[PDB]
C-alpha cells in the first residue's frame, strides 16, 4: 500500500524547466506550453517523465495537512519535491472522492477551477462539464508506434492502462476513428486520468518497443463531447 511508503522524487529539480509554478492557476498551463513547444514537430511528443503509480505513490505532507487536493506535477511524473509536496501523491480512490465531494463543487481533483465553455443560469459551472466521466483518448497508434494489436487487444491495452487510475466503468475503441472513450465510475479519476494520460504512450515495459517508445505519438486526451 501506498499508505505505509514516503512518495518517492519522481525527478530532480534540474530535470525541469526552470521557475517551477504553482498548479492551481494558469501560469502552470503558460510554464507547461513552454515546455510543451520546445518539442520539435508538428505531431504531439511522447513525454519523457510519466507517473508510475505502484512505484511513486506514497505519503507527503499533504497527507498530515488534511489536503484534499491531488498534485498536478505528480500526475505528470514530473513531480521533484517527493515526500515534501504539500499535495497528494497517491491515485485517488473512495475516502479521497468522498471527501472531495463534500469540500467543493467548483474545482478538480487538483484544485484547479473546473473550466466548461458555459456557465449554467445563476450561475454554477457548465452541468455537462459538472458530470463528465467519459475521456476522448485520440491518436492509439501512434501512442503504440504502430504496434500491431487487434482491436480486442487495444481495448484491453487501454483497459489496462487507465485502470491504474481508477474504476474503469466503461471503455469502447473504435478502429475507423483510430480513438477510444475511457468513462471512469468517479469524475476525479477521469479529472486525473486526463493529466495523467496527456502525451504519454500506450506501451508497456514488457514490449519490445518499450524502449523506442518516444518514436511514437504522445496520445491525446480530452473531455468527451
Ligand atoms: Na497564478
Ligand atoms: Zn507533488
Amino acid at each position: 500500500s501506498w499508505r505505509d511508503k514516503s512518495a518517492k522524487v519522481q525527478v530532480k529539480e534540474s530535470e525541469l524547466p526552470s521557475s517551477i509554478p504553482a498548479q492551481t492557476g494558469l501560469t502552470f498551463n503558460i510554464w507547461y506550453n513552454k515546455w510543451s513547444q520546445g518539442f520539435a514537430g508538428n505531431t504531439r511528443f511522447v513525454s519523457p517523465f510519466a507517473l508510475q503509480p505502484q512505484l511513486h505513490s506514497g505519503k507527503t505532507r499533504g497527507d498530515n495537512d488534511g489536503q484534499l487536493f491531488f498534485c498536478l506535477f505528480f500526475a505528470k511524473g514530473m513531480c521533484c519535491l517527493g515526500p515534501k509536496c504539500e499535495y497528494l501523491h497517491h491515485i485517488p480512490d473512495e475516502e479521497d472522492i468522498g471527501k472531495l465531494a463534500l469540500r467543493t463543487e467548483v474545482l478538480d481533483c487538483f484544485g484547479r477551477e473546473k473550466f466548461a465553455d458555459y456557465r449554467e443560469d445563476m450561475g454554477g459551472i457548465g452541468s455537462f462539464r459538472k458530470k463528465n466521466k467519459t475521456l476522448y483518448v485520440g491518436g492509439i497508434d501512434g501512442a503504440l508506434n504502430s504496434k500491431h494489436l487487434k482491436p480486442a487487444q487495444i481495448e484491453s491495452r487501454i483497459r489496462f492502462v487507465f485502470s491504474r487510475l481508477g474504476d474503469i466503468d466503461r471503455i469502447r475503441y473504435v478502429e475507423s476513428k483510430n480513438c477510444g472513450f475511457v468513462k471512469f465510475k468517479y469524475q476525479a479519476n477521469a479529472e486525473f486520468a486526463k493529466e495523467a494520460m496527456s502525451n504519454q504512450t500506450l506501451l508497456l515495459p514488457s514490449d519490445k518497443e518499450w524502449d523506442d517508445r518516444r518514436e511514437g505519438t504522445g496520445l491525446l486526451v480530452k473531455w468527451a463531447n
